């Protein structure tokens, strides 16, 4: 039962708008909805862990995936057992983005360590506010143009499962185009 | 470089006997760097542990962000620089506790930490082992453990070096001592 959704894009595409724009569209249907975000929804304090300076890549992955497990055991699983939408401000393709093409790790490594982590546990439907890197620990602009170009290819990988929207939209066609591609799951 | 560890149940012994092996290698004039998991890399994942309850993944997943963070700012620049590096707890104690005790696969606890390690294992691990009844869930979680170590001890013979924890103190160090000394000069 219940539906799982995300949403993913980098720094200042509008996941958070369109997140919670979402959510508040869904409960006035009458549906039942958990709005949840990561990192943070499973482990809160992971987000010090994640300021620390000069982490390495592999531990920064192994702190967002120690959230990602309690967040996935404690939050989204439940909510999905109890009929719910359950809509996820960033989930594992962040890690791929981010960690993969941006930091360099090993996309299989990825997975590997995400099989335990998530149970498998994969969206219906990620929305990928897709942003120009520009418009965005070292996250500057060659980190930005890695992981906005590694969520395109995520995306093109995972085709049924992404729905690509151009970030640069005004914020209600991007939520109508959101909510088109659910009316037929809802 | 040497690497070396020391592994155990809680209150076996372990930082009595890393702290005496440091100073055996002190007094042969051999640079020495004693260190510790879990806190040797990120020292807010042992104080968040110590307080928190999470589930195995979620724990095991910490432990190895410290560990990462261990291997590269603490462990290995120590090895480059021609010091013993003696690990009080290492990757072993996943194993047991994450693994044997709380139940995780050991070949997913084991590629997780490839990347996490580097691939970098101790080429002795001194096993301080005794009952959790004698160490200085209930009891099962504990013997599990145990029982964990000693598994992983058969299993590699070459790398374990298993010590009777309950001997006196003067005596264990000096059996490390024994099985250390054909690696130095
Ligand atoms: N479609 C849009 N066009 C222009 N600005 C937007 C749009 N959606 C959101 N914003 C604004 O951009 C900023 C970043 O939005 P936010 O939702 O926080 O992005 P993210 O959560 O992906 O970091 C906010 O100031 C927000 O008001
Ligand atoms: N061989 C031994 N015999 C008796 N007491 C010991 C021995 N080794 C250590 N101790 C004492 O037992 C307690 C636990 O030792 P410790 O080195 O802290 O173990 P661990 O680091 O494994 O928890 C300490 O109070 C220490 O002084
Ligand atoms: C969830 C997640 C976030 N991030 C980054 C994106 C942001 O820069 C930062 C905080 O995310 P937030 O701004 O969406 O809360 O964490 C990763 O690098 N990997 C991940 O797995
Ligand atoms: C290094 C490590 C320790 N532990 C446990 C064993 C001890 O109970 C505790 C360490 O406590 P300490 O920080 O007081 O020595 O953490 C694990 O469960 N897994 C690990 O990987
Ligand atoms: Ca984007
Ligand atoms: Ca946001
Ligand atoms: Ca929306
Ligand atoms: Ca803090
Ligand atoms: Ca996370
Ligand atoms: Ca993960
Ligand atoms: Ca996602
Ligand atoms: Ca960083
Ligand atoms: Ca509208
Ligand atoms: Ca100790
Ligand atoms: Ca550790
Ligand atoms: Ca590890
Ligand atoms: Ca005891
Ligand atoms: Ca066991
Ligand atoms: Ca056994
Ligand atoms: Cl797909
Ligand atoms: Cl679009
Ligand atoms: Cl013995």
């Amino acid at each position: 039962p219940g539906l799982f959704l995300t949403l993913e894009g980098l720094d200042g595409s509008g996941k958070t708008t369109q997140a919670r724009r979402l959510a508040a569209f869904l409960e006035a249907q009458g549906r039942p909805v958990l709005l949840t975000r990561e990192p943070g929804g499973g482990l809160p304090e992971v987000r010090s862990l994640l300021l620390t300076q000069e982490l390495s890549p592999e531990a920064e992955y192994l702190l967002f995936s120690a959230d990602r497990a309690e967040h996935v055991r404690k939050v989204i699983l439940p909510g999905l057992a109890a009929g719910k939408v359950v809509i996820s401000d960033r989930y594992l393709d962040s890690s791929l983005a981010y960690q993969g093409y941006g930091r360099g790790l090993p996309l299989p490594w990825l997975r590997e360590v995400a099989r335990e982590a998530t149970r498998g546990l994969k969206p219906r439907l990620t929305f990928l506010l897709d942003l120009p890197p520009e418009a965005a620990e070292g996250l500057g602009l060659e980190f930005f143009r890695r992981v906005r170009e590694g969520y395109l290819a995520l995306a093109r990988a995972e085709p049924g499962r992404f729905v690509v929207l151009d970030a640069t939209l005004p914020e209600e066609e991007i939520a109508r185009a959101i909510q088109a591609h659910l009316r037929p799951l809802l």
